[PDB]
């Protein structure tokens, strides 16, 4: 009997088809037109598609409110439940929010870049890649550490290969009878007599303990970063052979006995 | 006497009821339409699930503010009552959550696989399946450890199966009197003649430390995954065949005893 | 004077609790009726509980908001108060809520059973149940360890029991001068000898260190579970008296003294 | 002039008084029958008495609304101003009611009770009493020690005294040179001479260990909890006699001295 | 021209002022008044004031808001801002909320009183005084330590002085070579001869291990409070006296030498 | 042609600047006007200086929603904008609002003051003064260690200097074979022959520890906080000397050495 | 047929843009005047950044507002939509907006500037730069370390380098029968005669220790930070070559061997 209510109820769900279909193509419409101009204006690709994505979702629920209320679902419904869908997407998104957030300053920033050997909270390696996520680091050993962003930048960030110059120290412990100035000539000979050691920078050669069994000599020189290991392991091996060759001697656990026998 | 009043109430109530069937057989019918089209575009079955389980409880949640509103309930008081629920259900699932997104971000990003050998924050085995909420790996002598997703991507993850080439380290320790060219040749010899050691990598064999007793040779090579464990085994014993050999000695802790009888 | 007062404010108190009484029928009745329906569809107990519960308090939360507002209370002031409440007894029961659904996971995934021998965030015992708030498991030596469903699954879960088959790892030290051939060869034929020891599994013999005073030698072998213990006994006696049998030696701690005499 | 105006505030006045005091009353009325009614289904009266006070406050608040409004006070005043005396309150008492629903489920599941020896999360002792905020042990040597109740519920529980029966371990450490067999048989002639020893239960003697200096053997045994360190005492002193008698030495530290005298 | 408005604005100020001055002469009043009627309660004097200045400061909030929406301000305006205030102060205030709290469940509960020797969280003194918000102690070299309340109350308590009667315990080493029975006859005659060891508690005098160097005895003795250190001193130096006077002998480090000359 | 609607607009938004510049003029003068009466009142600076920021911002924030209510802005929505923009600027300023507050506390109750030695949580030093935010003290050795504040209160404050008197203790280890009364004797004439131990407090002088090289002897004497340090040194000088002079001997590390030649 | 609805709504789109254009520009005025105004009121830069950032955004929200309400979003559908995205972008920003905050009290109180040697959390190295959201440190031997302010103001600032005068502390361990006087001399004058040693500072030379094997003595001398570590070198040095010619003996491990022969 009566046809109106049912017309009337059938043109309000088509209304609202209509305004979800064009609340859609304007969502996409002015999100992409965004990020075009975000991107036009240098600013970081994460962070352009992170707000085009906000501002989407803000017109898709402008336009599912509007719908809604349509179908007669008040608005306060509305607001409540996609509240509830949002924060619960959130929690599930929170980590993830974090990390993003924090490798797009890692890049922003770069405290390391790829190829450089670092130290991220007690755990080194050669960094490989910092990805959406996480940051890609393989060890000295050929071992692959997966980190995530917000934990490295929450933390130190030890940086091996950024300065072009480092210190090598060497503790080398002879025995209480060697003469002192001998050991500092020859080491003094030693680090002189090496090419790859910066002598503009620190030489230092001094006693620098009295242990327990021997006299600890301390040794700091400079080198270029590509030469410090092997600068070491020479100067380690020529004060070895020229200690053998002048007696100074490399002393073992020294032990005081007092016999006593009853 | 007044009967309109008890037929107004019954009507009330049978038409909340209409809506309350209506309304549940409409949220099924749209969350299986978004969970089809979600996953024919592709998207992970989980997050697809998750998603379509938002739409189809805010959907049952607008069914039942209009059904408790025929029956006079205000809206208020609804949105105030399911958000309680809500929040509480949440506060029940907030781990489970947290789980089940960071299984998601395993599964897509995939620092291990199954069958992978891995340390996940001090606790290191095969990688067996990751599951909706936690992980299960079996460890060397076999125990089955069952690990939480969010806790594996919370952490670091050291992968020891993604690199096809690793290297191995050796710390031989001899007599302080052995000559050091005779020990760096024999070392140099049995590493080439190894022939899972990869030649095009580096041989390392230097001094490295003179330690309280003996002296530290280091010798670091590199072979495929596979061979790893294998090379280590052959060069150690063939380290200790060619020393005795050669007479070269593994010395025992040193002392000097200073003899002094009162 | 003014007697339709009084019976107004007396009917809407005899309304109010006329109110109270329907509503505290109805939440029983449907909370049943939805408990017994996801009792039907195999949904575990205590989560078909718990949402009957929520429905059930929901119901009468209407209720007291309509008998509150025919006494006069306004809609707000209910909320309010009922969330206030709500909160309070949400602090007080926020641990256990926890501990329930940590409990609920632990029996619909089943990482571990009665029976398991389990090490749980550094306590191992065998598990004796799983309650609602808590799992007891049984120690070695005969204590009850108590520990909370929540702090279980946010932590690794290490299942001894799970896998029907185990490793033992021996860790042998003979003297520097014994015959490597020959330490391998009886080691070997120990093993060999041994029906309990898996044939088709590893049966690694070999030399692993060269340590202070000995030379380590690592054998690892498998068996079922249930001989594991015995295995690793009997193998250990079978080393010591074939050792003994054969001359290698088990060195005491070495120790070179150079002495010297002042 | 105009005295209706000053006549209409002050009746305002006593209406506003009158309500605080019938809704005191009324307060007191129903929040003592909601706790008889709870007591009366055997219900924990510490809940009894948290939900009565809930109860009583919220009709308390619901009479504060009432006699503000009466004297001009708006109900959004009213209500902000007792939710921030709440939140006041609830962030004094969160510690209290946190260590008072621990103590009602350490009544209610009993994991440990007065007079069992228990271990909560690095403090022994034997437990005293569970108090409503705190339970009180005594150690061993007499010290009190008082433990929030939370505290206890959050951690791992280890109860000394709920099995009636425990396990003894004893790590005997023989020289090298001992005979297996023999020392085997004493050890086991020793602990089936013994009645407390629960000869139905484990009984293992073995040979477990090669250590530095000696090979120990590991022997377990079961008693009842009330004879375990008498046991204990018994069996390391029958142990000691024995072995003294039958020449099985117990060896000090071994040293293998290599004289070198330059 | 238009006097009216500006007499009407004057007059609304003037009417502002009033009810602030009124607002606060009554919050001030009731305040005290129900400061008085808790004090004549029994309830803590701590308590009292806390819950009268949430009583003065909500009538105050009240005044506010109403003299504050005479001169034109909005309700909503005045809660905000309140709000925002009020939730700094709270965040400049929750740790000395949280030490009050603490304090005054202190002195409620005495888990330890002034004068007591307590260990509060790895720190030992005897306490001095609980003050508002922190609690003195004085070590026992006379440092003095100051504690907030909450971490005393949020941790373990161990009080040394609650116990009248306290256990000392001797571990004493001899050689092996030391008969048992004579040593076990000593330690219980010493303990026997001193009158301020309980005769009625434990007088535990066992072997209780076979150490590296020496066989363990444990003495386990109760006496009051006030002799425990004394009694300790003084049974230590008549063991000694006596074990010298017997020929028992307390063992230096034990090591067996095997001597071997190459 | 519709010039009034123009007149209007710029009369709108001249009264919007009008009630800004009016409402910034009386929010300055009534938060100066509270800040002198909180000050006459002897309330700390800094307590009045936040109140009195507080009450200015409140009154600028009423002026704010004023204003943007003249020119067309609802009041919602400045409530809403000036909520995130305060939730903001509280973020930034949280440590900071702790730290002062803990700062505050600190001047308060002074629980150490500038000149007294302390240890806050692990650094040690002479305190130099309580800044706003943080404490400034000077180590030992001439460090500078700066302490936030609310980290200093949140911890436990160990106070050097505020007992008078403090108390020293020696422990002092002498060959097994000395004579117990004659040790005694000589520590007790040391300690009664120093005028700077007070003599009315505890002399300790008592055989400790039976060590595994010597018997340990306590000291324990009590001097004046500014005496303690030369007390120490003046006193151990004397022990030694005297020591000598009587013959009682400091003993070497012992080792019984059981010589066995294969 | 009804063009006038049409007209409408075009001219509602043209005057939400309208809006928009005018709000944006307007936004940008203010913010830029209040940054100027800042700016001359010698504020912090960053802070006035931040300020006005903040300024605009809510004009910004404003302007959107408007629009939307005139293109018929209702008021509290944007403020919800405007809070959930501003959330977001907060989650996103809060540990850069921490560190932000504390890089503005590190640059305002100073408590290390660059060039000064600092220990920031367990990490020490010289300060090269505080940034916006850390701070740069090269340590000793040439590591670049990146800490974030937030961490670093969160804990506890040594500064090496703030104090123009430290102190160094010598152990120096001698024998026994060594003269305490004679020791004492001789490390007298060796830090009389060092001209960088300051004389009217503390210069402490005490026997410190009673060591196992040496008399430990303490040698406390101040310099100027700039020649700490050179005298430090040369006092060690002098002290060496001056013990050595008095005959003063730097004492080995000692060892009291009682000799027995089974
Ligand atoms: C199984 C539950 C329903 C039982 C049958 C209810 C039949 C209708 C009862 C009457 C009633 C609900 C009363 C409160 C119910 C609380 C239930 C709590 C438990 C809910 C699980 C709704 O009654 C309303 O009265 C209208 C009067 O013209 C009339 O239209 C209808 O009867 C109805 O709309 C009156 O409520 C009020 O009616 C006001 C005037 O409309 C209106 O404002 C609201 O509606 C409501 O504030
Ligand atoms: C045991 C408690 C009830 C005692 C009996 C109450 C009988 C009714 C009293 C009168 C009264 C409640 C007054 C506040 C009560 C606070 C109680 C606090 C404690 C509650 C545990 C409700 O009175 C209302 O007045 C109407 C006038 O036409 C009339 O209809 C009814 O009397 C009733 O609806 C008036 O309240 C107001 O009435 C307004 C006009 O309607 C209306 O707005 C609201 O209703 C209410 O803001
Ligand atoms: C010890 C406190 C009460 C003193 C005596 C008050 C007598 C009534 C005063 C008048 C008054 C309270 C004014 C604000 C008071 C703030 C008190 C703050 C401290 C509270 C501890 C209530 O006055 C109302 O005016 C009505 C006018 O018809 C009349 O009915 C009554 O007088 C009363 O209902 C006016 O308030 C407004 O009245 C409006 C018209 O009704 C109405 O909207 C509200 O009511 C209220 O926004």
């Amino acid at each position: 009997a009566n046809q109106a209510l049912l017309l009337s109820y059938a043109v309000n769900i088509v209304a609202a088809l209509a305004i979800i279909i064009v609340g859609l193509i304007i969502a996409r419409m002015i999100s992409n037109a965004v990020n075009r101009l975000m991107i036009s204006r240098k600013i970081d690709a994460t962070v352009a598609d992170f707000l085009s994505a906000l501002v989407r979702y803000g017109i898709i629920a402008f336009t599912l409110i509007a719908a809604l209320g349509r179908v007669g679902v008040q608005t306060a419904s509305v607001i409540a439940v996609l509240g509830a869908a949002g924060l619960a997407v959130g929690l599930a998104l929170q980590g993830s929010l974090s990390n993003l957030a924090a490798g797009v300053l890692l890049v922003m920033f770069r405290p390391f870049r790829a190829g450089e050997y670092v130290d991220l909270g007690g755990v080194a390696g050669t960094v490989l890649s910092v990805q959406i996520f996480s940051t890609t680091m393989r060890t000295a050993d050929g071992k692959i550490i997966v980190i995530p962003n917000g934990k490295i930048i929450a933390g130190n960030i030890i940086n091996f290969s950024r300065e072009p110059v480092r210190r090598n120290e060497f503790i080398i412990g002879v025995a209480y009878d060697s003469d002192i100035d001998q050991v500092k000539q020859i080491l003094t000979n030693i680090i002189q007599s090496e090419d790859r050691i910066l002598k503009d920078r620190e030489m230092t050669v001094r006693l620098n303990e009295l242990g327990a069994s021997s006299i600890n000599f301390v040794v700091r020189v400079w080198s270029n970063s590509g030469d410090l290991q092997n600068v070491y392991w020479d100067v380690l091996e020529r004060i070895k052979r020229e200690f053998d060759a002048a007696g100074i001697s490399f002393p073992y656990p020294q032990m005081d006995v007092n016999f006593k026998r009853v």
